[PDB]
């Protein structure tokens, strides 16, 4: 009625401020300064217009994505999205599960292990608050996206960045590879698909509608709250990138991306005070976007299968990767890669359905996503996709 939508909008922002995130916007005020602001910018705009269409799906619709997936799409393909998105809902959660990890490591030094054991009992109770209605979850990520933004606006002030180097840096331009890499990395892997489902189910009856001007009401409705939480997550990511920008981009500081060298390299040059509220952030980031990244998998089957496994088991699961990858022992190189390809691997399939479904009439009625604007939509996934496969060549080689 008043902010409908903002819970299910700060559910999938989330995702797009989460330790994947943080990773790739330190290396990237690190290593090319602010230069990269405009791609940060850039690929939240994008994502917006995505989270947004899902979130319309839900409302016009009454279905989500994976619903109607299941309902107009043969059984076969079906089943190969169920199993798609779990693997990307599982890889996404990987580097949320292994970052939040991670973070409590930075806080208190445990072993790699104890720390994910930590993350595990956490992010389990964290959909118990999904177990009965969803509202108590909304504000846990609610909670824990405003503790990540204070976080990054306390360190921006840290860091002290040159604004007039800043505002240089919202120039499009770059200069040779890397530079060039990186961004295409920010513009390829920002949208995270296993939220472009989620986003159209916390939509979907979300408010009770019997008329086609009523749910038009909403549309209007969600469109704010999308902006207002993915425009968030976005000056986030900024937050980010000037941080680490303003503190180790002349400063000898190699190896960067990996964040147990951030958190280190930020006391002698900020403060303690920096690298603390750096690894609760962290933390924070990598708790929600994980209880998200569940939540993401339970509606997915839910939607695409019909049956549902226990939260908890769902949870031991996703949970397995990240104690194999800690029990292992492997550097996030082969980590933070393989589990980006499934990620850009299920960008398309997230975008493809909800393109065609937002633009038929026999899902949407009179609300049918503007032509002009589903236009924009698949201009907008054309190039990630192309920059996805770009990356998954260049990774998988060719």
């Amino acid at each position: 009625r008043i902010l409908p939508f903002l819970g299910p909008a700060v559910i999938a922002s989330i995702a797009y401020m989460d330790p994947g995130n943080f990773a790739t916007n330190i290396e990237g005020g690190a290593r090319y300064g602010y230069s990269l602001l405009w791609v940060i910018l850039a690929a939240n705009l994008m994502a917006m217009v995505i989270q947004n269409l899902s979130a319309n799906l839900g409302i016009a619709s009454g279905r989500n994505l994976p619903e109607l997936i299941r309902e107009r799409w043969p059984r076969p393909l079906v089943w190969f999205y169920w199993i798609q998105a779990e693997l990307v809902a599982m890889a996404t959660d990987l580097a949320e599960f292994l970052g939040a990890a991670l973070a409590i490591q930075l806080l208190t030094g445990l072993p790699m292990f104890w720390g994910a054991v930590v993350t595990g009992v956490v992010t389990f109770w964290l959909l118990n608050l999904q177990k009965r209605g969803t509202r108590p979850l909304e504000l846990a990520v609610g909670a824990f996206v405003l503790m990540i933004g204070v976080a990054y606006l306390v360190q921006v002030v840290l860091a002290r960045p040159d604004l007039a180097a800043v505002g240089a840096g919202f120039v499009p331009r770059l200069q040779g590879p890397g530079s060039a890499y990186l961004a295409v990395w920010i513009i390829g892997a920002t949208v995270m698909p296993h939220v472009i489902y989620l986003h159209s189910a916390l939509t979907q009856g979300r408010i009770q509608t019997d008329t086609t001007e009523e749910k038009r009401r909403l549309v209007r409705l969600n469109r704010v709250d999308v902006i207002a939480a993915m425009g968030l997550a976005g000056l986030i990511n900024m937050s980010m990138l000037a941080v680490a920008a303003a503190t180790f981009h002349g400063k000898n500081v190699e190896n960067a991306g990996d964040l147990t060298t951030a958190y280190q390299t930020l006391t002698p040059l900020l403060g303690p005070a920096a690298s603390v509220l750096f690894a609760v952030a962290l933390l924070a980031s990598g708790l929600s976007s994980s209880a998200v990244g569940t939540m993401a998998g339970d509606v997915i089957m839910q939607g695409f299968m019909g049956f549902h496994i226990p939260l908890w088991l769902r949870r031991l699961i996703t949970m397995l990767p990240a104690f194999i990858v800690i029990l292992l022992g492997m550097d996030p190189s082969s980590v933070l890669i393989l589990s980006q390809v499934i990620l850009c691997f299920g960008v398309p399939f997230a975008l493809v359905p909800l393109l065609l479904f937002t633009a038929r009439r026999d899902v949407m009625g009179a609300l049918v996503t503007r032509r002009s604007f589903t236009v924009i939509g698949w201009v907008i996934a054309v190039i990630i996709i192309a920059l996805n496969g770009y990356l998954l060549w260049e990774l998988l080689g060719g």
